[PDB]
């Protein structure tokens, strides 16, 4: 039943939806690019439940205002972030807020745990779920 997995990456950057998606790239693995944030949106409106992997780039600037339309729509989905770091200053608020508690952060130099994260990306939607999309 697993046939494939459905992913969709939000990137305006080529080469980061290709270092996305290289990582991602299992004969299993299907890379859907949004070029932009609102595009991403009616990609995931109709198929919430049919993606397996939502792919994010935080260095957007809107972006928050994206994810927060998905878990307004009720679209909850593994979701891995990138552009994120350890600094525990609170200049930055890298939280979780970004998107769900089950998203998970990727580095931007580590483009290639995407398949790897993917893989925990989805047992951590399932124990979470129903996961709380705060937006």
């Amino acid at each position: 039943m697993l046939s494939q997995i459905a992913i969709c990456i939000w990137v305006e950057s080529t080469a980061i939806l290709q270092d996305c998606q290289r990582a991602l790239s299992a004969d299993r693995y299907q890379l859907q690019v949004c070029e932009s944030g609102e595009m991403l949106l009616e990609y995931a409106q109709t198929h919430r439940d049919q993606i397996d992997c939502l792919i994010l780039v935080a260095a957007n600037p809107s972006f928050r205002a994206v994810v927060q339309q998905l878990c307004f729509e009720g679209v909850v989905v593994p979701a891995i972030v990138v552009g994120d770091r350890d600094s525990e200053d609170p200049d930055e608020p890298a939280k979780e807020q970004l998107y769900h508690s089950a998203e998970l952060h990727l580095g931007i130099h580590q483009l290639e745990q995407l398949p790897y994260q993917v893989d925990a990306a989805l047992a951590e939607f399932l124990r979470l779920a129903p996961v709380e999309t705060m937006a």
